[PDB]
């Protein structure tokens, strides 16, 4: 079977394991707890000079500036069916704590550390009593760094690879949760796993036994439209092409194209197949979309290693120095041989009063006599201990502070227009991602059997194909003017139950590029630098009446359009909600 | 209909030193996503470095 | 100090069974604690997070 | 777009400075780093009869 | 809502108009009908 191998795939970073692949937490862990590799004679003191994290996490303030808060893209598409009250469905996006910084705690996968197993509200129907169309979004998680490795083509988002290849309500005893809530199992699933163990053991704990599955292999529908081989009785009637341009007609030998397609088949599919794996039938629903998935940094790659660039780089290296005056200050203090007076300390020989301080200052016995020294004085004056001096101290912390300035500059600006723009920041533009793509790509899961009044009370749609007269109202009593009333027209009612392709519709995503939100912000007026704005005229006097309505977010908004009527009338601008006007004078 | 398009000069076109140039794809003709009116388009990476 | 969360947590829409811990410490003469409502021979001496 | 002299299409970035000043500076921190092992802080002499 | 405000609550009424529309945060009020 070709499947022989889907062994060294994913995992494959096992076989590398020789030198590089500890290395991800290389790129981190050197900065927290422990750091010296290289052994080599020195002693304990460490850890609490690390001095990494501010330029770290001084990139959050820096993360967002542009606001980066715009949807729904408003223009003139389609059909005037639902785009009068703008969203009147889900504003569910501001409504939770979790949701609003739920693009917050999306630019904190830009730099920071590794990202771990993902999970969302305990997977589906949890929570939000709603048609089901949609539910808010998905939440990311925190830490667990150097579990796992994803290779595949693993860049940025514009890709399509296996669906949902494995996702994880990862490590707690309680873990396991309601994924088995759906059916339940032993509720236990133990694979075994391994690590450099290294014959050491500081530490004790060794769990990691948990749940890590697959979700669907190859490929799903194809669409690849054939009308072809109908005599001989299609023998191998089944193929794929690339480009349609020149076949052109070839339907002088046969019939015209009406058809339809069995889009569900069995198709063989091992998964993982581990030897003693088990059947697990029935995981998945109506294929279509399931947003767990997150975008990465980009980086070109010299090898099949992972190439990924920190801040430690340098902060790893050049911060030696740092501590050199440390180096030396901790064992020359602790060898101290208790620096001791010489040369009149010929009596030395132990006492005991003298160590007390000793108020009466003589001690008094002394001897000045000596056996033969000849003729010159001796100096004992010269080195015994003396403390570190460096003398280059001066310079240092300007190479250094050179280096760390070097590596902490990010878009260097001053003021006004310059703008603070970084391509870190601009990922944040792509950070709508998972939710919105999937359901406006493909849109199936619904609610949403209804036309025509249910179509099962489409005898409302009665009205002129029988032969003689039933229309046309008396004129314009007070009788009926209520909504909801047939006359004439006949409707086309509404699209069938989505089929995840027909467009004029799509009316919706976010227009990236100046800030500008719903209402009025930079195309108004503008925030740099400037004064007085309103200019001369005289329609623009009503023409700047149209200017500052403003926002439809408030609560007596609606006032402000049934304010137009009025002996204002005149103008002619009013095109609000409302289903009547030509009310009274 | 997307700023991908405009984000995904990324590593690749910025950097002619660094690492290898950038390049550009426009969509192989008649895709069959989306076959109603006038334009239809998205992009795709540019060539990885390879030095 | 001593009180450390094991259970499941994160989401405030409550997914899970949280206040998995909820203990008020430190009461001596605070003994107005519960005997409000019932308080008889309090037999209870259980163990727990006293290190 | 660069214009050239000769033969190869080589045109290398705008930057080929970083090598000549930055090597010099890995030079301070050698000449000592292989020396502090050889200045590691010892033993004044000789009226000492420590031996 | 002030000390002896009538007015920053809506006193409108009539106020001047023509007739029939304020509709407005406050009960029915049209004093003369």
């Amino acid at each position: 079977e070709s499947i022989l191998s889907r062994f060294d795939a994913d995992w494959t970073a096992s076989d590398e394991a020789r030198r590089e692949a500890k290395n991800d937490l290389f790129f981190s862990r050197v900065s927290q707890w422990d750091d010296w590799l290289s052994q080599y004679t020195t002693l304990q003191y460490r850890g609490q000079f690390d001095v990494v994290r501010p330029v770290v996490r001084k990139l959050v303030s820096e993360m967002r500036q542009n606001p980066i808060d715009v949807l729904y893209r408003p223009k003139d598409g389609a059909r005037p069916d639902a785009a009068d009250v703008l969203m009147g469905m889900y504003r569910t996006d501001m409504r939770h704590n979790t949701a609003k910084i739920a693009v917050n705690i999306a630019v904190r996968e830009q730099i920071e550390a590794g990202v771990g197993a993902w999970r969302l509200v305990t997977d589906y129907e949890d929570q939000s009593p709603t048609s089901n169309n949609q539910v808010i979004r998905r939440e990311p998680i925190h830490s667990a760094c150097s579990h796992v490795i994803w290779d595949s083509n693993s860049k940025l988002m514009d890709k399509s690879d296996a669906r949902h290849c494995t996702v994880i309500h990862s490590m707690s005893q309680n873990g396991w949760e309601d994924f088995a809530e759906k059916y339940d199992l032993d509720a236990d699933d133990i694979p075994s796993f391994q690590n450099p163990n290294d014959w050491v053991f500081p530490w004790l704990t060794q769990d990691t036994i948990q749940i890590a599955e697959f979700y669907e292999v190859v490929e799903k529908k194809e669409t690849a439209f054939i009308y072809q081989d109908p005599v001989t009785g299609e023998p191998v009637s089944y193929f794929k092409r690339d480009i349609k341009d020149v076949i052109d007609d070839l339907a002088d030998s046969g019939f015209i194209k009406i058809a339809e397609r069995q889009i569900k088949r069995r198709r063989v599919y091992k998964s993982i197949i581990t030897c003693t794996a088990v059947l697990k039938d029935k995981q998945l629903i109506a294929g279509e979309h399931i947003p767990i998935v997150p975008v990465f940094g980009e980086w070109g790659f010299v090898e099949d290693k992972e190439v990924y660039e920190g801040v430690v780089r340098l902060t790893k290296d050049g911060q030696r120095l740092r501590n050199m005056i440390m180096s030396f200050n901790a064992d020359i203090v602790a060898r101290t041989p208790k620096k001791k007076p010489f040369f009149w300390p010929e009596q030395i020989a132990g006492f005991e009063h003298m160590y007390d301080g000793n108020d009466d200052y003589p001690y008094y016995l002394l001897n000045r006599t000596d056996e033969n020294s000849g003729d010159l004085p001796t100096q004992p004056l010269a080195y015994y201990e003396n403390p570190e001096v460096p003398q280059a101290n001066a310079y240092m912390l300007e190479a250094a502070t050179s280096a760390v300035k070097e590596v902490a500059t990010l878009g260097v600006d001053t003021e006004a227009v310059n703008g603070g723009q970084v391509a870190f920041d601009t990922v944040n533009q792509l950070n709508m991602r998972a939710d919105l793509e999937t359901y406006v790509f493909q849109d199936n899961l619904a609610t949403a059997m209804r036309r025509d009044g249910e179509i099962y009370q489409s005898i409302v749609n009665d009205i002129y194909d029988v032969p003689r007269n039933v229309t046309i109202t008396l004129e314009d009593g007070s009788e009926k003017d209520v909504q909801l009333m047939a006359e004439v027209v006949d409707l086309a009612t509404g699209e069938k139950q989505v089929l995840n392709d027909i467009r004029g519709r799509y009316e919706c995503y976010t227009d990236v590029g100046p800030s500008f939100q719903s209402m009025k912000q930079q195309n108004r007026a503008e925030i740099l630098e400037l004064l007085g704005k309103t200019p001369q005229g005289t329609p623009e006097y009503q023409l700047l009446l149209l200017q500052y309505f403003t926002l439809l977010d408030g609560k007596g908004v609606e006032m402000m359009r049934d304010y137009a009527n009025k002996q204002l009338i005149q103008m002619g601008v009013k095109k609000p909600e409302t289903p009547e006007e030509q009310q009274w004078l």
